[PDB]
């Protein structure tokens, strides 16, 4: 039934296109001048509503899916599957970062152009920042792993601020911990996996609880169906709002065309050559057909710019349309979302290479390897914190000591490239799931 | 067994009467002068303890009751029942507001009297307020519906404050969102209903989870029995404390007797003529007998002045004493508490008409309809936020541009009329439940 | 199998000893000068990680264990068991406080010595404090009992701050309530017990839910096994960090040797004479053998200095190694942790007697009884709040009006005696559990 099957894909693609058209027409016809902030809020509000709906269920779906998936195969096979999955995610993120270096080095987006100016963008506010240390970031990562409280971890994460409690002499900023807002999805993932392993360690005592969590996840999936049918309206209004919130006639594109083209080309090459090649090599099944099977979550990622929001829609589409195993999907795809960020590592590395290319820095071999490794680790470093969309580039440049004086340049255009990043991240998650499904099948 | 059956009703009526007598005697014999703030806190503390007990269980009871009630009848009948229930609540709230107009217009409580003075009450602090816009209130309503996180929604709700982030020129206050304290019971209600519909959409997978939630609610009901047996002491001490906290020899009654009489008469006429007439018309069964069946929750509402607190006691009494169906009770009565506020719409409209009557405003037909509709919507507008006992009148007067210069007059006497409001709200909820029980039975 | 059975006990004792050796060697070899704050954080971080792990599971384990234990015996036997348990905890805490008086009165640690000076310790900051009233502390106790919301009670507790809302004349600080951080484990304990009683009041409706909670607790116990195998590393690094954070060559020991010896001797006499004597008297079974059965939780308490953290390890060890009944363990040991603080009452009383002994106060009989009773009540007074490690001594001295001018003396050495306090608290909990197991068996 092609007409009914492809209806959703048609609807969300039409939603994205019509949202772009609506926003461009509104901005050209007057935009904010004809709109006002109140009508801007009402115009963006369906987007905020879709993101409120899809952030409501990631906690049930992630927790109960991992508990229902971990306790479906014995811990030996689970350990092997988790290890090969982490290896796959690490390799894909690393290949993405290397592709970013190879593109930004060649196209040279940091050539002398309008982007050389940074007074308007920075205006002295770029240097002023928390300036989180790399060690403190890794410690906050390993403290959001193994949370102090599960309930608080359902909406809070640990962030190490810096006070000035060294008045005795030579004032040095010292770390203090204070829980902030944002889900600790990494901690919940680890707790859930460990729980499911515990229930598989038990036998008849755990059958009730596995039945509970599988039923709960199936109910949440039934909610996901209806959220999915709502999603095109939210995507349309969200995209229209996010191109009405800033003019996009071509001024910022004319400013940073090489950098944005480098990022989008890197994302497409990662998402249409590298990972499809890996899938074909391993499972020997049409990767582009599989990619067409998941267009609706990809479009939702492009609209939403959060891997959080698109994941329920994705797990529904992968388990339903494509012939991916239910337990493998449950175990892998949440872990893919919180760890694999191929696009994030990609455009972080490309941004670093761009800001280094302007001012003519060297970056011969050692600094290249450094940016690769710290981008690969920051794939998960940025994962626990939702606020740090591109904030993690500052700590990278602190590690390797580059000019952070114009990091605010990307914040004007962060809303664009992060979308394609989200697309590639969910794509890499699904391709890992398919590969590991075939590996477990063999 | 009349002696054992009516014991609780006798006990709570005696508690209210003895609390009034205790507070009046203490205030006459010296009150605070003989008491001190520390003994005032210890004297009110049983009231605070009862409200802490009854706010502990509304979350379990509401969530699990709606999940156990929604998934007891098919979604078609559920949709019809929900639609006729919302229509009933809307019509009752609208009739209440019209009754408020009809009374305040006739009795004319805003005649020239001591209430004309407002310097002592306002003293310039009335105008200073957040001044929340109507659109922003509706957006916060639809964002507390569809919460971002369920756990946070168990004790937090979304409130749009206003910052001054327009330093570029012509400083205009802009909205920012920041979650505040207070349960998001509307969001939990909607999520729970949707969940129960999902479990009914499933079949054998959901039987476990329905059995879980029904068992959990029955356990919470068993707690409610013991809280109910404690409740008269809390009501007595609470009422005594709330008339010791301000002198009530008759000064404020002598000031606002017409307004308070108008509100209480409106509440009684709504609760003893209109809704009993509707019940008799539809189900043809003794409405005043049914009203006598539920005296203990009504007295608890009068003491507590929160529809939150009285609801567990009410659902216990309605399912136990009166012959109302268990599933219909579960589905309707929580939704009644968070949506139907007949008394709130009533005294909000009466307060508006009173403040308009002083200063001799017109309010011919269009403004009357405006106050009716905005009161009907603010019945649920004030529902998500517990702090806004009468705060929502300011945004109404912002919509229709009346003198808010003396809104602080009612805050001295808000503690009185809100009690009768709570009584009428729970009464309207039960009468809707009985009507819809008979409709489903037919 | 002695070699495999005693492996854990060997490992944690070796961990404590090696942590002491590591910290002393690091402090002697340069300590902070060779370390830096960043490496100090990385060196303490395994300790923080163990405490994050053991605070993650106390909520599941406490809640589900009490629900699974309360609903295993009928409410009559439960009421008797709870009453005899509270009587036992009260008597043991009182005996501990009397032992503290008897030791501090005899050894006279407040003799004229270096400890007479307090300018360096206090420096005027001792008097400045919240100065919480005793009545307000008891009210906050009874409001953390019977929480307003269960979810918030999973990570928040009620603390009455004091504002200055008496500008009308004679500015007097007035209480305001605002929820703060810290688990409301007392409220969760009471709610859980009451819930389990409700499920036992029900019959077939509750069997599912009891099976759920028992399965959930068993899963959490399975997590506890792995946390237990990790624990020695955390204990070693934590102890090393907490003796590297301050020099302990003997300066503070040379300052307060009599006071610390009094506290440790009181703890050992309570833990090795009084309670073993009671156990032998009642159950007639080797108490020191039972004490050897639980060495690993005692060492964990000595390392961690929190009865929160050690309790999962303790309930595992008591149910597994020693022949204590599962239901009795579940019901008693959590209640022991949140109520019985023998060591806390002990060193609080000893600290009071020490600060009274310096400056030559009388403390004949009435003040002795006062300190005993307020210490016995503050055993649970300090229990709800984790921040108040020794903060509760100030409100005691407010009750009985002693010099609080040098309360900051103990804060330098609070990290030492609180460890032995935690050891004795968990020890008293287990001994109560064993006694009541034998009583129920008889
Ligand atoms: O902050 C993030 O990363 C940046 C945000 N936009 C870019 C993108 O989403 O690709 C990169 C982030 C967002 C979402 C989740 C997530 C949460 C719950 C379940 C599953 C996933 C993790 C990390
Ligand atoms: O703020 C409110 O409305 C005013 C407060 N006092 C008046 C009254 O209670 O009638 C009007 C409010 C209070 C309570 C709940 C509620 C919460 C949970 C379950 C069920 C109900 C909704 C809204
Ligand atoms: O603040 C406390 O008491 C002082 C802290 N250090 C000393 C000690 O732990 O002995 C005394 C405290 C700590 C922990 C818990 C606890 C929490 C959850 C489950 C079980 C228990 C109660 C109260």
């Amino acid at each position: 039934r092609c007409l009914r099957a492809n209806l959703l894909v048609l609807l969300t693609v039409v939603a994205v296109v019509a949202g772009v058209a609506l926003g461009l027409g509104v901005s050209g016809a007057g935009g904010a001048l004809a709109l006002g902030p109140e009508r801007l809020s009402a115009f963006v509000f369906p987007g905020e509503l879709l993101l409120r709906l899809l952030r409501m269920i990631i906690l049930p779906l992630v927790v109960c899916s991992l508990i229902g998936g971990a306790a479906s195969l014995d811990p030996g096979a689970l350990g092997r599957l988790g290890a090969w999955a982490l290896l796959f995610f690490l390799v894909t993120t690393l290949l993405a970062s290397a592709l970013g270096v190879g593109l930004a080095l060649a196209l040279q987006p940091g050539a002398a152009s309008a982007a050389i100016n940074a007074s308007v963008g920075a205006a002295g506010s770029a240097e002023n920042a928390p300036s989180k240390e790399v060690l403190d970031s890794f410690l906050d990562l390993a403290r959001n792993i193994f949370p102090s409280n599960l309930v608080s971890a359902a909406f809070r994460s640990y962030s190490t601020t810096y006070e000035e409690r060294n008045i005795t002499g030579t004032r040095v900023k010292v770390p203090v911990g204070q829980e902030v807002e944002g889900m600790n999805i990494l901690g919940l993932v680890v707790f859930a996996i460990v729980f499911g392993v515990a229930l598989r360690k038990l036998g008849p005592e755990g059958e009730l609880l596995i039945r509970f969590f599988n039923s709960f996840n199936e109910a949440t999936m039934v909610l996901v169906s209806w959220i999915m049918w709502y999603a095109p309206v939210g995507i349309m209004f969200l995209v229209a709002g996010k191109i009405v919130e800033m003019e996009d006639v071509g001024l910022l594109f004319a400013r940073l065309g090489k950098y944005i083209l480098c990022c989008l080309l890197g994302h497409a090459i990662h998402g249409l050559l590298v990972l499809p090649l890996i899938y074909f090599l391993f499972t020997r099944k049409n990767p582009y057909r599989f990619l067409w099977g998941i267009v609706t979550p990809l479009a939702t990622a492009f609209g939403t710019s959060s891997s959080s929001a698109t994941l329920p829609l994705m797990m529904k589409c992968v388990e339903e349309n494509n012939g991916v195993a239910k337990h493998i999907s449950r175990f892998i795809l949440p872990i893919g979302a919180t760890v694999n960020m191929d696009g994030a590592a990609l455009f972080q590395c490309v941004a670093a290479v761009f800001i280094a290319q302007l001012s003519q820095q060297s970056l011969d071999f050692v600094k290249i390897i450094t940016i690769l490794v710290t981008a690969t680790a920051s794939s998960v470093g940025a994962a626990g914190i939702p606020a740090g969309g591109v904030l993690t580039l500052a700590i990278i440049l602190e590690a390797v000591n580059l000019p952070v004086d114009h990091i605010s340049l990307i914040l004007a255009v962060d809303w664009l490239v992060d979308r394609s990043c989200t697309v590639l991240n969910v794509e890499g998650d699904a391709l890992g799931a398919g590969l590991l499904q075939n590996y477990v099948d063999r």
